[PDB]
């Protein structure tokens, strides 16, 4: 039910997409959250799904911190996908404007090794501070399973294809 990607790989596919739109309009098995470790999801791609959901994500994500505590840098959890797919993926990639270690990024794109295919963005881009180039390679390099990448900013989708 995915469309209009382009093949990057044998594995991984990339769309310049609102990542809302595509979790609603295909309603995958798994759509990836660019998740902190309290899961509070203020902004960025976590905002756009909460908002999404009426909030709903939220609550739940406070009952799961109430229960277990925070997530590791580099660590996930699933939880619904409420009105987007059937699970979230939480995904803790480095904040590197809170001074977290990049070298996590590769163990953040291991926790997508778990499920045969994803919805996702770009790893510690965006408000996230990593260089978005960096984590398109980490992503290629790590993933063995089959994942398509939702990239919202255009000219960053242009700068992605034309330099890979
Ligand atoms: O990475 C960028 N955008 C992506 C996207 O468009 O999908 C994005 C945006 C939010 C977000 C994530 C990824 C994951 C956490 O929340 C981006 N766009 C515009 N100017 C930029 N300068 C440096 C990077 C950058």
């Amino acid at each position: 039910s995915f469309s209009g990607y382009l093949k990057l790989t044998d594995n991984v596919y990339i769309k310049n997409a609102d990542i809302v739109e595509e979790a609603k309009k295909v309603k995958p098995t798994v759509v990836v959250n660019a998740a902190n470790v309290y899961l509070k999801h203020g902004g960025g791609v976590a905002g756009a799904l909460n908002k999404a959901t009426n909030n709903a994500m939220q609550v739940e994500s406070d009952d799961y911190i109430a229960t277990n505590g925070p997530l590791k840098v580099g660590g996930s959890c699933v939880l619904s996908g409420h009105n987007l797919a059937k699970h979230c993926l939480h995904v803790v990639g480095p904040n590197v404007n809170k001074g977290e270690d990049i070298q996590l990024l590769k163990s953040a794109y291991e926790n997508f090794n778990q499920h045969e295919v994803l919805l996702a963005p770009l790893l510690s881009a965006g408000i996230f501070g990593a260089d978005p180039i960096h984590s398109l390679r980490v992503c290629v390099d790590t993933v063995r399973t089959n994942v398509y990448l939702a990239v919202f900013d255009k000219n960053l989708y242009d700068k992605l294809v034309s330099s890979f």
